[PDB]
């Protein structure tokens, strides 16, 4: 006679987190560069959410329910309850989240054709370039052990990390933003990379970050908005 | 009083490579991984294109024409000379190309909204994951010289290699593509590189291939295609 409250038990990943509030978009994230790009998505387009750690020290991220949503074993993921044609949404990667959310309630993405395909490409260039070489990076400086006593891994990130900020560096050149005036889902894909990269992998001396002042001054910008504050730390650790 | 033929000497890239074809979509591409994932696409598509090689012995992609399309320097590169809204389109990223190409002439995407978003979520794994991985494999064993006597990397990137592999099998278990019985862009973008890894990197044996027999199914599928094989040789070497 009447709709029942949301029920999102088809989906194995409710048995390890349930959602206490099933109408709302459910993120599945730890509050890393990737994780970051959607919480900061969601803060900034006000659409409500409940978020859920998948905790990395107990490997949550590996377990049958975490894998069942996300069969790479990886943060973030999202359940849109109220998806396209009115059916619950499952979906990984946070590019592919980036763009849905903004299609979603038409924001953050240019309205025009051209200007779609340009973002696309913008978060396809993080998504391939920056993502992977700075977190590749981050790996052989920040947490490779002293077994790999050779520095010529870091050293070839180090020149491909210079390399990508040097595109970003020419792109923002005369433009407030990545895509010219109007901030978008390619800033909050690549932003959060540039912050860890010189924050949490303490990378900055080795890229010379102040050799960017474009990237510096669009850095600043973001880290400050408000939004981004609150996405970066969403899920609570605690 | 009537229309000029097709002129694309806006672009400044048209100086290193003059189109021959302006009414086509020019390709500025070697056959890579990367390359052949939107060579193939036309191919299957049957989009007319003018190929043009941008060749890696002479430094191409460093030159400021190819730079003035893609400043990131990597193939491949597009522009439509008949895009979006009535104007050209210039486009780089092989996995932005691919989406552009699905919808410019709605094939091999999913038709429905939901079916869109796992294709673009595929696309997004394989950007960010199958690529960037089986690259640094691919440098690690077959690329990186002597000096390199220290093999953690390659085995980092092995490990990493045959999980990413091991994703790809169990999501093809009971599938004839990755996104079910239809054949897309997702496996465009994927089996290049699958391709490349235990072909032209010699890595066949430390991922042990055989242990995916769903990837190796799928893969021996994908390049028996007429338009892979068309695809896989464009532009021509000479
Ligand atoms: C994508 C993404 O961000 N995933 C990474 C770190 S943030 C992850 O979930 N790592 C878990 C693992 O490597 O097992
Ligand atoms: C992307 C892509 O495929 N680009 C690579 C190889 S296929 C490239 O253009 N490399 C040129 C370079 O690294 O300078």
């Amino acid at each position: 006679y009447f709709q029942s409250m949301t029920d999102l038990s088809a989906f194995p990943i409710t048995k390890k987190w349930p959602a206490a509030h099933p109408e709302r978009l459910q993120l599945y994230s730890l509050p890393t560069p990737n994780g970051v790009k959607v919480s900061i998505m969601l803060e900034e387009t006000g659409l409500p959410y409940e978020p859920h750690l998948v905790r990395f020290d107990t490997n949550d991220q590996l377990t049958p329910e975490f894998m069942s949503l996300n069969p790479n074993n990886k943060i973030p993921a999202i359940i849109d309850p109220n998806g396209p044609d009115g059916k619950p949404l499952p979906l990984f990667e946070s590019g592919a989240i980036l763009i849905y959310l903004a299609d979603k309630t038409g924001q953050l993405i240019p309205q025009d054709a051209a200007g779609r395909y340009e973002a696309i490409q913008w978060v396809m260039f993080q998504m391939g370039g920056i993502g992977p070489m700075f977190g590749q990076l981050g790996f052989f400086h920040k947490f490779a052990g002293k077994e790999y006593e050779d520095k010529r891994p870091r050293d070839r990130y180090v020149a491909e990390s210079k390399r990508l900020l040097g595109v970003l560096e020419q792109r923002l050149e005369g433009r407030e933003w990545i895509l010219g005036d109007q901030y978008s889902i390619a800033d909050i894909a690549t932003f959060p990379w540039v912050r860890n990269l010189i924050g949490f992998y303490e990378a900055g001396e080795l890229v010379a970050i102040q050799d960017f002042p474009n990237v510096q001054r669009a850095l600043a910008a973001f880290v400050a908005r408000p939004a981004v504050v609150r996405g970066l730390d969403s899920p609570k650790r605690g």
